[PDB]
């Protein structure tokens, strides 16, 4: 799997959260940051599986931008371990 | 040496701090988070050495869950350099 | 590319962008953090090619180090993918 993380404006939140559910994707993780004196910006983080890692990245493409400056950047990770808390399975 | 997130309920936070310093686990970094109309989350980041990743995600896994919906999520990281600021060693 | 996390005394970010911004990097993510009953901290984001890390990192380590304790960690990941949500240019 890969965590995606999209650092975009604040106000492109509901336009990503609404595009990523439907092509199924849901869970996310927000966190409030500073871009940069600075603007705020928030950091979306979704950890998807490989396949549809290109369907997400094109639709927060897609979704966040304004073609104007600021719109900001996505950044992809190799997940070595995804572990449910709730149950201990591993991986997805 | 790999970096564990755990995405927690926020009033899990102490059991987990408690049950990571038995272990020997004590540095750790916490963000708050918004999780998804979203909950409030807590982001733990601790970065560990490899042989000791399995015994930090079980203790989490064990303290921090309800065995109800919203327990989180742990993710895990591989770690390519961990400098410290004080003396510029690298690794760990 | 490389994800540089650094994490900080507050009152080291003006310290540590200025000096980056000698070195020519200027782009980075800030995220209010709590380090472990806690101190304040600043979590630093930036990703920079794999040229310029040693350069940053030596940077960082020079401009935030006091010598005392709390002075932070770096730690270095490894970047699968960059994006650019205005123009959907891929890596950097
Ligand atoms: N090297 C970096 N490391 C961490 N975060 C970054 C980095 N570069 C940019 N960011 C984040 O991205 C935001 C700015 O995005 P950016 O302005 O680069 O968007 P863009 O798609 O390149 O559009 P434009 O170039 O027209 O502004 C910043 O606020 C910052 O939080
Ligand atoms: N794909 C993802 N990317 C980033 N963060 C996520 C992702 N999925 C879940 N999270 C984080 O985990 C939290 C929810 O955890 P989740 O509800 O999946 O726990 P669980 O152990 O699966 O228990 P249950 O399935 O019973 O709810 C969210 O608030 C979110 O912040
Ligand atoms: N294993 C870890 N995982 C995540 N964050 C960490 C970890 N260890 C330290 N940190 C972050 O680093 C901060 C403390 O840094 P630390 O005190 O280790 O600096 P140092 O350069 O080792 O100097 P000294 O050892 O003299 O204090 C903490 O507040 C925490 O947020
Ligand atoms: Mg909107
Ligand atoms: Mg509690
Ligand atoms: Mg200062």
């Amino acid at each position: 799997m890969k965590k995606i993380d999209a650092i975009i404006k604040p106000f492109k939140l509901d336009d990503v959260r609404e595009a990523l559910a439907e092509v199924g994707i849901t869970g996310m993780t927000v966190t409030e940051v500073k871009g940069f004196d600075f603007l705020p910006k928030v950091k979306i983080e979704i950890v998807v599986p490989d396949d549809i890692v290109d369907t997400c990245v094109d639709t927060i493409i897609r979704t966040a931008q304004t073609g104007k400056i600021g719109d900001g950047k996505i950044f992809v990770f190799d997940v070595a371990r995804v572990i449910r808390i709730r149950t201990g399975e591993e991986d997805d």
